[PDB]
């Protein structure tokens, strides 16, 4: 006769949602050009909850190949090039805890690397990359950066200190807040899987 | 007409922040009007409907963004409205009764989005104010999202309305006379 | 079934401020049903139920010497309900922006735009209130201007438009 | 994903030298979050982090009378660092340089040339330095004018533009 | 767009004298920073550079040119950076593990010339300035050079680093406006 | 091998006889090596051996009111050597002739006729003499201007030009 009136969908929720992740190794290729595509992923940041029960705990990552804090593994590369540029970077949200715990993580990118403070979440929902979710489940649509808006076609792997020098060395960065019931509990990881190209080769030692 | 005339706006953010009654299990109603000018809960958005006269909604999607275990025994409900007059009542079972109407478990963060019908836009164009009034609010938003909630837990948030939308903005005005 | 009123006129006779420099503003409501403004079109939106404009150019029509001093300025609005605030710089960055020396006849127009117009047809009417006003009129415009000179007429700000009315209406019914 | 921000507006108000006949000169950063000059355009600055200018046209807006004495000079600066020894003779061998009587409205305008942008998409920051400040600012305008009259308000310096604007970001955050 | 809106800088000259240490036997070096700015090594470049608001290198060739005897006994080396930050620890074999790097005996004019990699360029149009710091350096020039060279000759000129270049200049600017 | 300088300039600033109503004459020389009124210019001029004028257009740019009294005239001459007996009734029955009232902006423009240069390419060189000025200089303008006003500026002479250069030269030698 007629068509539905409603449309039923079966929801549910497991005692614990999570990942299991086994690393297996870093891509590196030489190529025409001067051109050498580092891909690589692992975590980036390990979110713990505030000290002060359903506070909010935020941050943000510069994207850099000489970022030896978050980017390890991109930093040996980045300290044997010139210059380079991001092909894809997409991040990620891992949960440590149960479904059972109360919260909620978000994360978005910002393009100038002075912008590090008044993160918050429904600051973040608002900002381009948006992702959010209940702490306890990983994230479903994942952060991506976008190259075909990036400022500079490429950019630096140096390390001075200015914010404009650290805006031609860095192409993004990565915000992220998180509020929780739990007290001072690391809520999970945020990781990433990434692919940039350096270039120009030059002495290690000489490129600082 | 040259490029530049409209003005598209997109984005996402956080409609309303939705936390139980302070007596447990009690429903919790609420409308969200759907402006470039609520400033309180589009902010993002209204900074710009400040700046224009008139607009229209290219999409608008919303969903439930739960914030709340597994074990919290609640229930939310969505649906749109297009009468600004139309603000009363606002129970749970009636949402389910009215266009686009999702309801579903407090934990569990929509599937099935509510999204806005522009086919059946009332007029091709709204009016970027805030002049008082029922006729003057049908002419300055298109619609509204009505929601309940409720919640054996008490005076707590349960989770927040996202909203990811698209909207176009038309003939730029200054910030003070637009008011 | 429907017709075309094409015509111009005077909307506006600008006048200096009693303080020499200080700026003057104003706003015309454009419809039919304007006896103040557009006298010859209030004759024919007295007659007819529904209208919208095709075109409508404004102008800035000078009446002093070159020598004078000051600027004017117009501008789109779209809400019978903004008539304050209005000023020259506020103008200048409003939909349609015009402007220059007060003496010089306007070089660039300000045009109606019906390809965002509120709704299909407006009603010709003359009820009162903010909405009530929306749905009768299609925009108006802001002006605003200053001169060295005291008390004396600038101006005038010019109309030249197309209009299209439709289902007709005895005069005395409709009102 | 790309939001053209189309419109105009006054940038500056250029007012004559305490003494009569000298110069006076100025500079003007384009850029989305210049509040003074760009006050519309910073209401969208604030809220996406990069942009670029598709065109920009400037002009000269006079309030004085055709009688006034003096002229007005522009061009385009692309270093905010140069902002000093700023005079019409050096304007006029300047790239863009429009010029002309006091009171009659710029004939030529001074355009923007994307095609040598220094930079795809410029941050919409407000970071001090010179650096922060060319990765921010495509471009500059620079002023000079000089008139018969003393300290009185020759006219204004208008601009129409139409920039592109992408990857939004919460105002607050945004600073 | 209309021809003369890029003006073409085509032509060739000395880079720099490179002279031995007044110790025998020790390594010299050096950076030069490729600008329509540097009045010091490029004089007929920087002479328009100082009347030009932005501008880009076309292409860019360097070779060495020898003036000491066959009997000489040194070395010499050259590559191409791209950080105006990096001015230290300039050893020869650390140039010839940097791009472009080229080694080879003093008194031999380079066969295998160094060139510039346009196609990398870190931006479209670089700034004809001189406002000191990293940041604004390396907005205003594009690269740079750097050299070592090493000879049992005391204090004396061992050779000069040419240049062959074309380099594209835009949007004339007044020489005292522009500093 | 062949480099565009276009630019712009003032080339120079007339200002009115002792004797009121009286004419004043001058002509400028167009070269690459006329650090004067070609500033801009000379610094390329003075690196490059040879050059030849693609594009030259002349104008008048008025500083004074429109109430003001005496008119302008231009023309283009061929000879270093002639810079005697100028005079407006003159200027206007030579070649290129341009001419108006003093306070308005030069309506039809005087403009250089490459093809008859005397030759392919001119000498970017500063040698005294007649010759050696014609085979260094493709033209000159010639202007004459009268005003009621007395030993005031009137206004600028401007110039809009692209010149191809070729054979670079140090600067030091060449000279």
């Amino acid at each position: 006769g007629q068509q539905p009136t409603r449309q039923v969908t079966p929801v549910s929720a497991p005692a614990a949602m999570g990942t299991q992740i086994t690393y297996r190794g870093p891509q590196v290729v030489t190529q025409y050009g001067d051109i050498t595509p580092a891909k690589n992923s692992g975590s980036l940041v390990r979110v713990t909850s505030s000290a002060t029960a359903g506070t909010e705990v935020s941050g943000t990552v510069l994207f850099n190949v000489r970022n030896a804090t978050e980017l390890p593994w991109l930093s040996g590369q980045g300290s044997r090039y010139s210059k380079y540029r991001v092909r894809y970077a997409h991040f990620t949200w891992e949960p440590i805890v149960g479904s059972n715990t109360n919260g909620e993580v978000a994360m978005a990118m910002l393009y100038d690397v002075a912008d590090v403070t008044s993160i918050t979440i429904e600051r973040l929902m608002q900002t381009r990359g948006g992702t959010w979710g209940p702490i306890w489940s990983p994230t479903r649509k994942r952060l991506s950066y976008d190259p075909e808006h990036a400022s500079l076609p490429w950019y630096l792997s140096g390390v001075s200190s200015g914010a404009a020098a650290g805006n031609i060395q860095t192409p993004f960065q990565i915000a992220w807040a998180a509020q929780s019931s739990l007290v001072s509990t690391t809520l999970g990881r945020i990781m990433a899987e990434y692919l940039v190209e350096l270039t120009d080769p030059v002495d290690v030692t000489i490129n600082q």
